[PDB]
């Protein structure tokens, strides 16, 4: 009944952001779940690239020593928004490094490095099918991707999708030990969400989490997985979308629907 007791704030929320907001949360040590346009498909945007980072690992399980392999690149791989392989130009990066800096900055140059590594964004989509993940699609790179227009399915998922997926990649068995601690550590790491979920947690909390902000149709997005204390880890998704191209996001947004998803689990 979780899901009802939260549509109506979901709805007026979405009303005021003038836009679409879709959520899925999931509590694992309960198996309660909160809903809200949960299967309806979002542009990705740079949240791609946390399931590009768990795509490495997962390829480094068979590949040894792929983590540790020196990437050397040109400036024609730098894009727009690359602030971490800028200052490594002239040096390369190693794969874990071009990761970390996926998933942590956002780096595009990290992303598409590592996409072409993987076979490019069919690469990325074939992993995600090979954990059960049949929503998950990605079709374009850096920056193509980000076009975030209404009704295209391009470079999408659903904020379930999302969910499980993660939950699969984090807590469950789609990668090896190892492997996914290291992803866990580097959602840990991560810089730039601090205006979203995590300002929806306590202070206490540890969190992992990725965003993603398209920069058109008031597009962003967070996910994360969320430890309370000595309690058992939250999954959940936020994800906007609005009708204009000139709309913009909102993180307030976003942070206000991790708060209703997790109140409306019970656990806040
Ligand atoms: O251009 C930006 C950027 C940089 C600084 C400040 C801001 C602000 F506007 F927020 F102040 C935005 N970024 C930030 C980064 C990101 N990752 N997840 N959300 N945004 C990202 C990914 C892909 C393309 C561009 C970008």
């Amino acid at each position: 009944m979780l899901t009802n007791l939260v549509a109506e704030p979901f709805a007026k929320l979405e009303q005021d952001f003038g836009g679409s907001i879709g959520v899925y949360a999931m509590d694992t040590g309960s198996g309660a779940t909160v809903s809200y346009r949960a299967e309806e498909r979002f542009p990705l945007c740079s949240s791609f690239k946390g399931f590009l980072a768990a795509a490495v690992l997962a390829r480094s399980q068979q590949q040894a020593g792929l983590l540790d392999t020196p990437i050397r690149y040109g400036k024609n791989a730098l894009v727009p928004w690359s602030p971490i392989s800028e200052k490594y130009l002239t040096t390369g990066m190693t794969v874990a490094e071009l990761s970390a800096a996926a998933v942590q900055y956002s780096d595009n140059a990290a992303a598409n490095l590592l996409l072409k590594e993987l076979g490019g964004p069919a690469g990325l989509t074939a992993f995600m099918r090979s954990i059960g993940d049949t929503t998950f699609r990605l079709d374009r790179w850096e920056l193509e991707l980000n076009s975030a227009i209404p009704g295209d399915a391009r470079d999408t998922s659903s904020p379930r999708a999302v969910t499980e997926s993660l939950q699969k990649l984090t807590l469950g068995s789609a990668l090896a030990a190892p492997q996914r601690q290291q992803f866990v550590d580097w959602l840990k790491g991560n810089t730039t969400g601090n205006h979203r979920i995590r300002a929806a947690v306590p202070a206490d909390w540890a969190v992992g989490d990725k965003t993603g902000t398209c920069g058109v149709y008031g597009t962003a997005n967070d996910y994360a997985v969320v430890w309370p204390t000595g309690r058992a880890p939250i999954v959940l998704a936020v994800y906007t979308r609005a009708p204009n191209k000139d709309d913009k996001h909102s993180e307030a947004v976003i942070a206000a629907a991790a708060r209703l998803a997790l109140e409306g689990l019970g656990v806040n």
